[PDB]
C-alpha cells in the first residue's frame, strides 16, 4: 500500500502470520452469525483474550502451527449469513453448519466424533451415525415375548436387544436448530475439506454457496481473481444438507463435486417428488455419480427412482435407505452389478421389486421392505450364496393377497430361495403356507407368519413326501400368531424340526390340540391362548396330556381358552404356566406349590379357578 504527502509514500506492509489470520475469518465468521447470542445444547466462542488464542473456542480444532482444521457451529443457534471470510480458513478439513446430531441432542464433528486427521475407523463409525439411530431395526423384533425368551435363553442364537432407533415426530421435521439464511461461494476455496455438513436451516436451495455473501468484501475482492472451482474439492467426501424445510431443490453443488462418497439429503420435504427424483437423477448422470456409496434420503417425497440407465452409472452404491417416502408401484432397478450392503426401502407404497433391483455384499445383516403394497416375495436372493444374512423383513405388506400366491406366477425363473436366518412375513394375507422358501434350503432358523390367513399348515409343507429339505433341520422359531389355524401336520414333529425350540399359535382356531411340535426334545416354549372360532366360541376345551413329559419344555401359555381337565400333575421344569382364564379348569398344582412359594415359579391364574394342592394361592 501507497499513501500521499503531491508525493507518493509506500506504508510498510503488516506481514501477518496465516493463523492470525484465520482468527480474524473467525470472529468475523461469529460477528455475522450473531455469535453474542449464540447458546450451546450439550458455551459460546470468547474473543475477551488475547489474538493468538483466538483459535482455542468450542467446535474448533486447530493444528500445530496454530490453524483451523475444523469448524462446528452444531448447538449454537447460529443467525445471520456465512460470510466470504471463510475462505480463509483453508486448512479446514471438516466442516458443520448444523447436522441431524441436532435433532437427537449429539455433536457429530468433535475429537470423539468427524475430526480432522481421524483413523479411518472413526470415519466409518461416524459415516454410520445416520444409521444407527435412524435406520436400523432388528426385525426379529415383532416376534412375540414368549418366542423372544427362548431365543434370548438359547446361546446358540444372538439375543433380540430392545429397539432403539428414533423415528422422528412431525414436529422435528421442518424444526429449525439455526437461522443460517446464506452460504458463501467461498467454500470453493477450502480445498482441503473433507466432510461439509448442513442441518435445521431457513436457507433456499440458490443461497447455499452459489454467490458470494458480500461481493465487496476484502476476501470477495481476492478470491474473484483466484478462479475457484468445485473439481479443486478432491478430499470433499461426506456432504449432508438434511432437515432445511425452505429447500425446493438440492443445492446445484452437490452434482458439481468430484470425489462426494456419502449424501445425506433426508427430511427436505418442501423439495417434490419430481424435482428431488430430477436433482437424484442429475447426481447419477454427472461424474460424481459414479463415486458415490452411501445414500441417505429417508423423510421425504420421492414418487419413484431415476430412470434404470441412470441408477446403472452409480457403481460404487453401497448404501441405500428411502423411509418414509411416497414410493409408488414398481420400481426402476439398478442391476445386480451394484451391490448393496444396506438396503432400507421400509414405509411406503411399492407394489413390485424388479428380479434385477440389486446384487449385495457378503456383509449385509439385515435388509427391510416393511410397510409396501408388496404383493410377492422378489425373486432377488439365492439360498444357495455362502454368506448368510441375519434377517429380512417383509412385515406389512399384501404378500398372497393376489390369488394367493406368495411369489410371483409371471417369474420365468424359478424361486432360488433367501439366503437369511430370519424372515419376517408378519401382516400381510398368506394363505398357502411358502413351502418354496424350504424347497430351495433356505437356511432359515426362524419364521415371523403372525397376522396373516392361514387355515392349516398341511401334510406336505415344510418337506416333500419322502424326503426332508436340506435345512429344515435349523428352524428353531415359528410364529403363527393370529391366522385361523384349525391343522398342522407331523411336518412340526423331530422327524423334519428336531431343532424346534419355540412356536406360537396363539390367536388362532385350533379346537383339538396341535401336539406334533410337542415331539421335539428341544422344545423350550408353547403358545396356544386365546383359540376363538369365526363365531368368537373358545374353541380349545382339550388339554395336551404328556406335555410334563417335554424334556426341555420351560413355558407354556395356554391362558384364555376353555381348558378342562388336567389329569398330569404339573411339573416343577414348566416354571412359567399361563393357564389365566380357563373358567373351567381342574389342574393339581401339588409339584410346583413349594417352588410358588419360594419365588422361583411364574404362574398366572385365577383363584375363582378349580387349583388342587397349593394353598398359598388363596383359591376362593
Ligand atoms: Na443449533
Amino acid at each position: 500500500t501507497v499513501k500521499d504527502n503531491d508525493a507518493i509514500v509506500p506504508i510498510k506492509l503488516s506481514r501477518t502470520a496465516e493463523y492470525i489470520k484465520d482468527y480474524l475469518a473467525l470472529k468475523e465468521i461469529w460477528d455475522a452469525l450473531n455469535g453474542k447470542n449464540w447458546s450451546q445444547q450439550g458455551a459460546n466462542w470468547n474473543f475477551n483474550k488475547e489474538l493468538d488464542m483466538w483459535g482455542a473456542q468450542p467446535g474448533v480444532s486447530l493444528n500445530s502451527n496454530g490453524r483451523v482444521t475444523g469448524l462446528s457451529l452444531e448447538g449454537f443457534g447460529a443467525s445471520g449469513r456465512v460470510p466470504d471470510a471463510i475462505g480463509q480458513l483453508t486448512e479446514l478439513e471438516v466442516l458443520a453448519l448444523g447436522s441431524h446430531g441436532e435433532k437427537v441432542n449429539e455433536r457429530l464433528f468433535g475429537p470423539k466424533g468427524i475430526s480432522a486427521n481421524m483413523s479411518d475407523e472413526q470415519k466409518q463409525k461416524m459415516r454410520m451415525h445416520y444409521q444407527k439411530t435412524f435406520v436400523d431395526y432388528d426385525p426379529r423384533e415383532d416376534f412375540s415375548d414368549l418366542i423372544k425368551d427362548c431365543i434370548n435363553s438359547d446361546p446358540q442364537q444372538k439375543s433380540i436387544k430392545k429397539s432403539s432407533r428414533i423415528t422422528l415426530k412431525d414436529t422435528q421435521i421442518g424444526q429449525l436448530s439455526n437461522n443460517i439464511t446464506f452460504v458463501s461461494k467461498a467454500v470453493m476455496r477450502l480445498t482441503k475439506l473433507r466432510q461439509f455438513y448442513m442441518g435445521n436451516s431457513p436457507f433456499v436451495a440458490e443461497n447455499i454457496c452459489e454467490a458470494w455473501e458480500n461481493e465487496n468484501s476484502e476476501y470477495a475482492q481476492q478470491y474473484k481473481t483466484e478462479d475457484l472451482k468445485w473439481d479443486n474439492l478432491k478430499d470433499l467426501t461426506d456432504v449432508e444438507v438434511y432437515n432445511c424445510p425452505n429447500l425446493t431443490k438440492l443445492p446445484t453443488f452437490l452434482k458439481a463435486l468430484p470425489e462426494m462418497q456419502l449424501i445425506n439429503v433426508a427430511c427436505n420435504r418442501g423439495i417434490s417428488g419430481e424435482q428431488l427424483k430430477d436433482d437424484w437423477q442429475a447426481l447419477a448422470d454427472a461424474p460424481v455419480g459414479e463415486k458415490i456409496q452411501i445414500i441417505y434420503i429417508g423423510y421425504n417425497n420421492l414418487k419413484t427412482f431415476p430412470v434404470e440407465t441412470s441408477l446403472q452409472k452409480m457403481k460404487k452404491l453401497g448404501m441405500l435407505e428411502c423411509l418414509y417416502n411416497q414410493l409408488e408401484g414398481k420400481l426402476p432397478a439398478f442391476g445386480s452389478e451394484i451391490k448393496l450392503a444396506s438396503l432400507n426401502l421400509a414405509y411406503n407404497q411399492i407394489t413390485e421389486i424388479p428380479a434385477n433391483f440389486c446384487g449385495f455384499t457378503e456383509q449385509v445383516e439385515n435388509l427391510s421392505f416393511a410397510h409396501n403394497k408388496l404383493k410377492y416375495i422378489p425373486n432377488i436372493f439365492d439360498a444357495k450364496s455362502v454368506s448368510v444374512m441375519s434377517a429380512i423383513d417383509f412385515s406389512y405388506n399384501e404378500i398372497g393377497s393376489v390369488d394367493g400366491k406368495n411369489f410371483d406366477p409371471l417369474d420365468p425363473t424359478p424361486f432360488k430361495g433367501i439366503n437369511v436366518s430370519s424372515i419376517n412375513l408378519s401382516n400381510n394375507q398368506i394363505s398357502k403356507f411358502p413351502k418354496e422358501l424350504f424347497s430351495t434350503g433356505s437356511p432359515l432358523s426362524s419364521i415371523n407368519l403372525m397376522g396373516n390367513m392361514l387355515t392349516e399348515i398341511p401334510k406336505n409343507s415344510l418337506k416333500d413326501e419322502n424326503e426332508n429339505f436340506k435345512n429344515t433341520y435349523l428352524l428353531t422359531s415359528i410364529d403363527l400368531r393370529f391366522n385361523k389355524l384349525t391343522k398342522l401336520s407331523d411336518d412340526f414333529r423331530a422327524t423334519t424340526l428336531p431343532y424346534l425350540v419355540g412356536i406360537d399359535l396363539s390367536y388362532n382356531s385350533f379346537s383339538k390340540f396341535p401336539t406334533q411340535p410337542l415331539n421335539s426334545s428341544t422344545l423350550k416354549g408353547f403358545g396356544i391362548r386365546n383359540q376363538r372360532d369365526a363365531q368368537g366360541n373358545r374353541t380349545l376345551r382339550e388339554w395336551p396330556e404328556g406335555i410334563t413329559l417335554c424334556p426341555s419344555l420351560t413355558q407354556l401359555q395356554i391362558g384364555s381358552n376353555d381348558i378342562r381337565k388336567v389329569n398330569e400333575k404339573i411339573t416343577p421344569n414348566i416354571s412359567v404356566l399361563d393357564i389365566k382364564d380357563n373358567p373351567n379348569i381342574s389342574i393339581d398344582l401339588s409339584y410346583v406349590c413349594p417352588y410358588i412359594e419360594a419365588g422361583m415359579y411364574m404362574l398366572f391364574y385365577d383363584k375363582t379357578q378349580d387349583i388342587r394342592g397349593c394353598d398359598a394361592l388363596d383359591i376362593k
